[PDB]
């Protein structure tokens, strides 16, 4: 954690660039969500083992 704390100094600039990444990674999840919506409970059911 110590290192990272100091890395923020330079990493700061990266943020501005990572900004777009958030939106990009979002569009990819938006689609997958369509199927994940089912697998979520579909898999949880067996996981609970009623």
């Amino acid at each position: 954690m110590e290192e990272v704390l100091k890395s923020l100094k330079f990493s700061l600039f990266i943020v501005c660039t990572v900004t777009l990444t958030l939106f990009l990674m979002t569009i990819l999840t938006v689609t997958k969500f369509r199927g994940f919506c089912f697998i979520c409970y579909k898999t949880a059911q067996r996981l609970v083992f009623k």
